[PDB]
């Protein structure tokens, strides 16, 4: 994506084709009707229902364990959501590596 991707990173914009990340650690449970599609990240005392469009490529198959801040869909991560999910060091790592890819 070239120079626009770099600008999008240095400006910390929320990208348009944004991946969906998990807000908590937990276990995946896909719930796929032929009309709608959702992913649950469930833990001992928390349930996280992420309703996403039916055409989203998942990085996560049913039953996997995910860290808080791990991507479930494909695409670019919103840096502010990553910061809230996972903290400063992870956002630095992601910004540096994503800029260097280009």
């Amino acid at each position: 994506q070239g120079l626009p991707r770099v600008i999008e990173l240095f400006e910390a914009r929320r990208p348009k084709a944004k991946a969906v990340i998990s807000e908590i650690d937990g276990v995946v449970r896909i719930e796929e009707t032929e009309e709608k599609l959702s992913v649950f990240v469930e833990s001992e005392g928390f349930s996280k229902e992420y309703k996403l469009p039916k055409e989203a490529r998942l990085l996560v198959k049913d039953g996997d364990y995910v860290e808080a801040g791990q991507p479930l869909t494909r695409g670019a991560i919103d840096p502010h959501q990553l910061l809230e999910a996972k903290g400063p060091e992870a956002v630095e790592r992601y910004l540096v590596e994503e800029i260097q890819k280009v």
